[PDB]
């Protein structure tokens, strides 16, 4: 049981890494929508929901992460 | 059995870290639908099939991982 | 043979990783056809089949890791 | 009991690993604020809102990391 | 027997993770290939072969970490 | 206690690695300051405090990693 | 013998990681060839060889990887 | 104690990977200064402190991967 | 000497990953070559010698790794 | 006495992963060089030396991590 539950805390450890995706997945999408509106001040009501759900989408992959690390934690 | 157990939690960790590729992916997509609209709006109906199509198959690379991940632990 | 088992386990898992190049090389495709045809609308049906290519011969390198991923966890 | 803690103490170093993704994210965000403004002026009240949210939104997965980091040690 | 057999598949799954760098090379390739034509419609013909090149290229790096993968799996 | 103490090393090494994206992080926001002063110096004095700001929230997430650090060496 | 033997086969699959680099590093060279001949047919004798010899450098790397590689197999 | 010497050296090891963000963000800040240098030369006294900065400040995240390794090998 | 012999050979394996950085940092360097020559033809015998400077001092550092790697082995 | 050697062995391998950050930061500097002298010829004189700094500095860190690896190693 030590040697499985110590595994189980590697594990979930490990399974924060992709995470980082998310992270960096996120802040592609806001940035293409700051230059967008920079640059076309006009499109920000078309742009906007379309970066909501594109960040939302991208943080669904670190939410799969997530759910492993605490199905491996509890 | 101990062993083998202690693998698959371990396994199942290190099988989300792929899903890092489809965060990011995911966000390229998304920021490129993003400033394709703002560069030139008239084109919204045609590009955003593209991003949806875009999104789902780079989400599916993401799934894959996710389907190892849950094998090993169930 | 719990050792071999084992090992098994953790190869395939390993063997998941290199899917995060088809998961970021996929995007990379659709990110250029959608800013390709923004940019010249009228090419669209010269680059979309440019695009479908593009997309199926980065998927297949991780089909070929998931491939090893099966042959770990089932063969 | 030992091999419990090691594995507590080696998982909470690894789930720090993920905070990257944070950094280089939040990173991108600001990019993007400053060379809109530096393109735009006028617009920067438009999207420093935009960047303190994307911003926000990036640090949470960090944060998560964080989080499962935390939970391992204490 | 048990340890050498053990580290052929451990070290087999390692050899895929090089793979990563076929997935985005390709992908990189094509991405070039469609904002060429984009451009510049004209010049389809003489970038095409270019881009066969320089995918295959890309690919053979993959496929060299393949071959290792199996000479440790068989 | 020897395995502990060596999982707390391990563990102390390990959660430095993410301070590589505070590295990559601080510099993608001073890259964008000097290209937006380069392209429009008569905005030096808005986007200095922006570039401060998203420097000082990439450098909290190395931090971030230190403090796990710090607190599996001592 | 068996933990020698072990650790060249894993060795041998860590080797091939580094292929990654000529993977992408490839795909660049020849992304940079398609841009430039879509923007200037003119210049394509000029740059073809410059693709070839960067290409064949970048390889090199890949190729001293797989060196390590095939010594620890064989 | 064999076990704990061992684990100092790997950590050590590993310590010093987080310095290749340093690599890469030095390069980047030298980069954007020599670009915005070459589009607009007549910025160079302001933007070169700029990167004098800013080089300095990515440096120090990747000393704070050394200091790690340094307590790791003699402290 | 059996276990110090496995450790040479997993550290040669290991310190063939960080050549995947000149692998791509050559690309880098040739890509800028090709896109420079491309956009003006005649700054070629300029360009040219810079070119061959940074592939050389880019594959320097993977030749430090490739170095590490040998004593290992030899 | 042989474990301790084993892992000065291992840890002197990972020690050169990091040179990888100085094999792409070189380049970057050197592509930047070469794309502005492109654009801009008369510039040459002012931007080499911040190129030659550029590099000293990107490849420092890489000696770091290099002499890691050699206090290891000897």
């Amino acid at each position: 049981m030590q040697l499985v539950l110590a595994a189980k805390y590697i594990g979930a450890g490990i399974s924060t890494i992709g995470l980082l995706g998310a992270g960096i997945g996120i802040a592609i999408v806001f940035a293409a929508l700051i230059n967008g509106v920079s640059r076309n001040p006009s499109i920000k009501d078309t742009v906007f929901p379309m970066a909501i759900l594109g960040f939302a989408l991208s943080e669904a992959t670190g939410l799969f992460c997530l759910m492993v690390s605490f199905l491996l934690l509890f």
